[PDB]
Formats: C-alpha cells, sequence, structure tokens
C-alpha cells in the first residue's frame, strides 16, 4: 500500500468534493506510520497561506491527529475553518492553540473575531481583553 500515492490520491478526491473517501486515504497515510506527516504538514500550511481553504482542513485536521500538540497546526486550522463559516470548529481549534501557548494574542483575536461573527459579542470581550495586555505594554 502506497503512502505517497495515498496522501496524494487523498488530496484530489478532497478537491473533487468526495471528502469522506479522501480523508480516509489522507489517514491512512499519516498513521504513527510515517513522515509523510511532514509532507501534509506543509502542504496543510501552505494551503492555508494561499487561500485554499477547502482543501487545507482535512490535511490539517489529519496532521492534528496525527501530531496532536503542533500549535501552527491548530493555529492555522481555525483560521481556515473560520474563512469556512465553520466557527465553532474554529473556537474550539484556537482554544487548543491557546492551551498551548496561552500568551499568543494573535490567538486571542482571532477567537474574538469568530465569535463575533457568529453574533456572540459578550463572549468575544475578554479575549479582545487578553489579546491588548498580551502585548505593549
Amino acid at each position: 500500500f502506497d503512502v505517497d500515492v495515498a496522501l496524494h490520491l487523498g488530496i484530489a478526491y478532497v478537491k473533487t468534493g468526495a471528502v469522506d473517501r479522501g480523508t480516509e486515504l489522507l489517514e491512512r497515510s499519516l498513521a504513527d506510520a510515517p513522515d509523510n506527516v511532514k509532507v501534509a504538514t506543509v502542504l496543510g500550511l501552505t494551503y492555508v497561506q494561499v487561500q485554499k481553504y477547502d482543501l487545507a482542513v482535512p490535511l490539517l485536521i489529519k496532521v492534528a491527529e496525527a501530531n496532536p500538540i503542533n500549535f501552527n497546526v491548530r493555529f492555522r486550522l481555525g483560521v481556515a475553518l473560520d474563512n469556512l463559516g465553520r466557527f465553532d470548529e474554529a473556537i474550539d481549534s484556537f482554544k487548543i492553540a491557546l492551551g498551548l501557548r496561552p500568551n499568543e494574542g494573535k490567538v486571542h483575536r482571532a477567537i474574538a473575531f469568530s465569535y463575533e461573527q457568529m453574533g456572540r459579542h459578550e463572549e468575544a470581550l475578554p479575549h479582545f481583553k487578553k489579546a491588548n495586555e498580551l502585548d505593549e505594554g
């Protein structure tokens, strides 16, 4: 069973719409199986850079299962989910990113925006507060 072929066969089914079938393959290529996980991490993060949020998400979710405590992966998966309009998933992933680094203001900010996009202003406020008291001064 060829893993390089699974990741790329996986990603093409995601873009195609069959997000179930691809994510099976993607999962099947990152296991505690390889280092294909490094390749999936760069693709995932790059797809968020290049605003292909559609595709970044399954990767970064399966990356996150395989490397559960990569801060940048939970943070950018948050950013991508937020751009897809999946705000609860985004807050949930930003919460974990803050768990790994409680003093990244950029993460309080992002979570404040996700709440606001749901029209939940009182919940946004403390994060806006913490976001501001976590840089100068």
